């Protein structure tokens, strides 16, 4: 408690002394309040929307543009839950790293990654940029990480609205904990249950691959708050890579552990505006990428153990008889792997297909480790799926697609309203013209590579690329081969063809027209507006709307890329 945040909160009560009171009408119940004192929407891209005007009139694409369970407590788990957790966590981290080694990162990778610009999450320096080239930040992180080998934290604290530190608590986040993304440690190859560095173009091929084992269903449940329901037995078995680490490494990884995730800190802004400085040990805070790698880990070992009760591995999780803990060991060892090859994992997100459909339910464990499965009754057993291509996995489903020349694509997809209605939003406002059509292009070149099969998205990208200047460049599961100024048919034979393990011929494709779509019907059903007059006069009078925003950029060197398609081929 207090002994090791202290420091923290006391260093803020100085810092807004004048202003300092101890509120008696505080909302929090769950949250350890100390005291209070005294204290970016989303903007529509004119591009993407002057190009996708039948979508102004569908209120799925035009609402998506509009606009407390934190405050939740998870019971401990039972003591054979907790030996479960523990027995499985140790057998996994060892897994992990039989061809990893744990190491730092370096200032010289997190300054190169502010240099590109990432989701870092960081709150007297303007930007990133700036405070990474000031030597007097490199001091205030000196200081703090030698308070970290004291066991001590002094500026480590989280500002809730989504959990932002200042950069120099990143860095020390980053610098303990990166390996594990840095190094792919939830790699497929190297986990085998993750898929971290894959791409939205293998995920299909993955789901597939999976389908082909033999077993019952295929089960993705939902977890509801994932992140609220990471219990501190959770935070303690994630700990336990600390375990394959050495000399400073070990000690800085332990501090971040024990001083930022097992005991947090937070800054939360009340309207009615006093700032809370509220604590809690329990539940998710971390950086948007350690907290990736921490729930794909923590997720494989709750899967595993759902699996080992449909399997009937261990009867009771009120406790664990000495001959189970050897069962369990037993079963890791003999078939662990074999286990962890039937599942698809994306941090919270997951895709099992069990030994048989016992797994369905097998409830009690995942209940008691307090991962209780969203849209249903905490003891109703869970619907599995009888088709991988019906399976929900990172907001989509996939689609097995038959080139003309037989050779099998499986495509990502979902509803198109959720696609177009994503492309017409900026994260943040006083971008240029050119910013927004650099966005538009990046849209665009997605669609294309990942899309392709939608009429609608095929046309509307052609549109897009033909309405931007043609050499204006496009601005942790994926991988962005559409971040690029290559030629997009190029860099389409390179994704599906040259560089897909699941194709056997090489065979290039000379053109667009070769690419296939999915069924007219298969279309609609994803949500294509063809069969509609509206996306007809669209599609017929399209270079009417390439020409409205080729106007509004200016004189500059654009392509016509609208005959690559049949229709526009004369
Ligand atoms: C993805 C993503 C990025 C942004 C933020 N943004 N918005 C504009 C208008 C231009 C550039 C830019 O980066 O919005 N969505
Ligand atoms: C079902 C179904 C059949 C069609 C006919 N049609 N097909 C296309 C590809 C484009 C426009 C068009 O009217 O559209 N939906
Ligand atoms: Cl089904
Ligand atoms: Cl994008
Ligand atoms: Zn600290
Ligand atoms: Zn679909």
């Amino acid at each position: 408690n207090l002994d090791i945040i202290g420091k923290r909160i006391e260093k803020i009560k100085q810092e807004h002394e004048t202003s300092w009171h101890y509120d008696q009408d505080h909302p929090y119940k769950t949250w350890a309040y100390h005291g209070s004192y005294e204290t970016a929407s989303s903007m529509v891209n004119g591009v993407v929307r002057l190009l996708t005007k039948p979508w102004d009139i569908i209120p799925m694409v035009t609402q998506m543009a509009m606009t407390e369970k934190v405050d939740t407590r998870t019971q401990e788990p039972k003591e054979g839950t907790k030996k479960l957790m523990k027995i499985t966590a140790e057998w996994l981290w060892k897994e992990l790293g039989k061809k990893k080694t744990p190491r730092m990162c370096t200032r010289e990778e997190f300054t190169r990654k502010v240099r590109s610009n990432a989701a870092l999450g960081a709150i007297k320096w303007k930007s990133a940029r700036e405070a990474v080239e000031d030597s007097g930040f490199w001091e205030l992180v000196d200081k703090e990480r030698n308070l970290h080998l004291e066991g001590k934290c002094e500026t480590c604290v989280y500002n809730m609205m989504i959990w932002y530190m200042w950069l120099g608590a990143r860095f020390l986040e980053f610098e303990a904990l990166g390996f594990l993304n840095e190094d792919h440690w939830f790699s497929r190859e190297n986990s085998l249950s993750g898929v971290e560095g894959e791409g939205l173009h293998k995920l299909g091929y993955i789901l597939r691959d999976v389908s082909k084992k033999e077993g019952g269903a295929m089960y993705a449940d939902d977890t509801a708050g994932w992140d609220t329901r990471i219990t501190l037995e959770d935070l303690k078995n994630e700990e336990m890579v600390t375990n394959h680490m050495e000399g400073e490494h070990k000690k800085l990884a332990e501090a971040i552990f024990k001083l930022t995730y097992q005991n947090k800190v937070v800054r939360v802004q009340r309207p009615t505006t006093v700032m809370d400085i509220i604590s809690r040990r329990d539940q998710r805070g971390s950086g948007q990428v350690v907290t990736y790698g921490l729930n794909t880990f923590t997720n494989m070992e709750a899967q595993l153990i759902r699996q080992m009760e449909g399997e009937g591995v261990f009867k009771s999780i009120q406790h664990l008889t000495v001959t189970e803990e050897i069962a369990v060991k037993n079963w890791l060892v003999r078939v662990g792997r074999e286990r962890l090859s039937r599942m698809a994992i994306s941090g919270d997100d997951c895709v099992v297909k069990p030994l048989d459909d016992r797994f369905a339910s097998a409830l009690t464990a995942l209940n008691d480790m307090g991962k209780v499965r969203k849209d249903i009754q905490q003891w109703e057993p869970s619907r599995g799926w009888n088709d991988w291509t019906q399976v929900p996995f990172c907001s989509h489903h996939f689609h097995e697609l038959i080139m003309k020349d037989g050779r099998v694509l499986v495509v990502p997809c979902r509803n198109q309203d959720e696609l177009i209605g994503r492309a017409r939003i900026s994260q943040g406002a006083g971008w240029s013209l050119r910013e927004t059509a650099c966005l538009g292009k990046s849209y665009a070149q997605m669609w294309s590579l990942m899309y392709f099969h939608r009429r609608d998205l095929r046309l509307a990208a052609n549109a897009i690329c033909s309405a931007v200047p043609s050499h204006w460049v496009p601005t942790i599961h994926a991988t962005h081969e559409w971040m690029t100024t290559e030629d997009m048919l190029t860099v389409w034979n390179r994704v599906w063809i040259q560089e897909n393990p699941w194709m056997e011929d090489k065979t290039p494709v000379e053109s667009w027209e070769e690419i296939p779509y999915l069924g007219k019907r298969e279309d609609q059903w994803c949500g294509s507006l063809i069969g509609l007059t509206s996306r007809a006069t669209w599609a017929k009078n399209i270079q009417t709307a390439i020409n409205q925003v080729r106007s509004l950029i200016g004189n500059e060197e654009y392509t016509d890329y609208m005959p690559s398609m049949k229709r526009f081929r004369r």
